[PDB]
């Protein structure tokens, strides 16, 4: 399998992305991702959330009181995906305009 | 709306990357990426390269001959994109261990 579509299968798709910038500062709760993405349901931001997981990339932290805690953090093999997912954040803050006139025709 | 989901729009799905990859190194014709990739098809080939096209990614140049010849290759546009598809070629050629390891 092609390794440029091996990576794309882990940061891929509408919302690991997002889901993967907002950990780059730091651990976040459920809650607080819900808010940084008011569209995702919450059954899908859950499975995103367990994919990321199954892939090593994120970490889920369970704090055993009642009602638990629940953390999601970038994982040290998570982070090695951040020179990525950082230059996709400029390109794509640079080249919005452009691409919009592109598709303006 | 998220710069990364944005890049990701553009880049992004299941063989964008690939054709990209291999219009790095020159134009190609229609039969090359077929080559180079067996499991697409010729249907699904066709709209991803006309999608990178609508979003000034890739050129087509059309040669008006009998039969036509049709070239592929990457805009200066298109370009700018080579760092971020390179180092997620690289990730992915050095990562493919670990990830399938936590996989299974």
């Amino acid at each position: 399998g092609s390794p440029v579509e091996f990576t794309l299968d882990v940061i891929g798709g509408k919302w690991k992305g997002i889901l993967f910038y907002h950990m780059i500062d730091g651990k976040k709760r459920f809650n607080e991702f819900r808010r940084i993405c008011p569209s995702i349901t919450q059954r899908m931001l859950t499975l995103q959330l367990r994919e990321l997981e199954a892939d090593g990339i994120v970490h889920r932290e369970v704090y055993h009181q009642v009602p638990p805690k629940v953390e999601y953090s970038l994982t040290e093999f998570g982070r090695t995906l951040e020179p990525i997912v950082l230059q996709m954040k400029e390109w794509g803050e640079s080249n919005r305009d452009v691409l919009e006139s592109y598709r303006s025709n």
